């Protein structure tokens, strides 16, 4: 049968997946069982589940899987094959336009450093939409390519680091799509002082406050968002609740992960609005397991 | 290894399921595949795929089988394995009281006429329900029973016949069940000047212009007419039916099956001018040779 031998059989990712839809009652919604037997087809990987929380809202559909090798090329060639194959459906149309114009040429693939692709499953099929995440390092014309597919004003562009770039492709099953780009700070840089304190100019101390419990914190730049969305990678799941007062719809998932195997770390995801606010009501929560072989 | 010669491989029950899945886009909505097990268990068997349409939503999880042979408790007892199959995972909540006391006691088998078992499947796991419809006749015990239980009023006592009864029960996966009558006319009956004059009073004349396409006609106890047409091509001409359930017959006038169908709708839709509201059912028949 196999010709490649893993101590991770494909039943372990699915659980982990399955656990999640058990959790919030998520029946199948288009594409879920593609991107289910695309995952079992995956090698090394990290699996993010994910819940987005609006007011007394949940949308749990939410799954991006993270290619854990360096195989960018197949890897990148795969997630494009389940957004095509997810395409096949009649009345679905993906608009891939900016996903091709990032592409296109002879894309250096040795400047890729990390890739995500996902999910987010609605009830209302035009409302669903597909993801990829695509990191790029050291790639000046690709990284000028992705600045102007996200249309950034000079203001946005002092964000961006020019080492690297992360960037997010939304392909909602209606036709509509959507470029994000994340710039990103490691602890060891936003805790420079010449760093620190230019962040006090631009953020609101409530913004500031979780920054000693995070390991990474950025921000995502995107026409399709209201306002930029403030990230936060959190090093303990144990520290969430001391500093970020969620309702309770993002209570119950929050609280289901607090005893799920897996990693200690944790991604929230909020408007600086819901910083400043008493409490949060709009927000993404995100908690992921590795798969990785021991041979 | 097998025993029976004469047994109908399920393949092609299961194509005629899949053809219909696959038209109209279905997820494997739960408990589809259970009852794709158990449709594959079955003899002759007539298999029924629907669609309902609310204007320009549809809802194609709509299957049904109706068993050929005359083996009552049996059919009866693998729907009812198939039932609670079903309400074995931890979040359905299935109540079968209600067909738990209809079938109490000596329950008398050689009384059933005609067995049914379904499911009308939704996104939302509590909107989803199996289904199973018995045809009992002469059988005066239990259709006082089934009476009881639908709570019958009066002037509806007036539909059904003495002698027979149709008796569906809806078993909602969110722990919801019911029960209802369908009283039914055969052309002979309904055609028949003496029926179908005092049938001018209850009902309008929209509503009867159907009949001369029908060879069966009854209501679902705001009530549902149910119109059993012998010919397939006759159906766009007398039910001006909208895109969205006009996606739905013009892809069975192409697919192999019975040459007649069956629409259901209220009366209030029958004096529409297009009717948005409406079941459709198709139907292709497995017996062996
Ligand atoms: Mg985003
Ligand atoms: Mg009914």
């Amino acid at each position: 049968s196999k010709v490649f031998k893993s101590t991770i059989a494909p039943e372990e990712k699915l659980r982990y997946i399955g656990n999640h839809k058990q959790a919030f009652d998520i029946e199948p919604l288009y594409p879920l069982a593609l991107f289910e037997e695309f995952v079992a087809t995956t090698g090394d990987c990290i699996i993010e589940c994910s819940g987005k929380i609006k007011q007394d809202q949940l949308y749990p559909a939410r799954i991006d899987l993270q290619f854990s090798d360096k195989h960018h090329f197949h890897n990148i060639h795969t997630s494009i094959d389940f957004l095509k194959r997810a395409a096949s459906r009649t009345d679905v149309n993906l608009n891939l336009d900016i996903l091709a114009t990032f592409l296109a040429g002879n894309f250096d693939y040795s400047k890729v450093q990390n890739i995500l692709a996902g999910i987010d499953l609605r009830q209302n099929l035009g409302e669903s939409k597909l993801k990829l995440f695509i990191r790029i390092g050291d790639y000046p014309a690709k990284m000028a390519v992705a600045k102007h597919l996200c249309n950034i004003t000079p203001e946005s562009e002092a964000m961006l680091r020019s080492d690297t770039l992360h960037i997010g492709f939304d392909f909602y099953l209606d036709g509509r799509s959507a470029i994000e780009l994340y710039p990103e700070l490691k602890k060891d840089e936003f805790n420079h002082p010449f760093i620190y304190n230019q962040l006090k100019t631009i953020l609101s101390p409530e913004a500031l406050k979780p920054l000693p419990l995070c390991n990474l914190f950025g921000i995502g730049l995107s026409p399709a968002n209201e306002a930029n969305v403030l990230y936060y990678g959190l090093e303990n799941i144990e520290d969430f609740l001391s500093y970020f007062p969620i309702n309770d719809t993002a209570r119950r998932v929050h609280d289901f992960y607090l005893q799920q195997e897996g990693s200690r770390r944790m991604t929230v995801a909020l408007s600086e609005s819901e910083m400043k606010a008493g409490r949060i009501n709009n927000v993404n929560l995100y908690y992921s397991k590795a798969f990785t072989s021991q041979n």
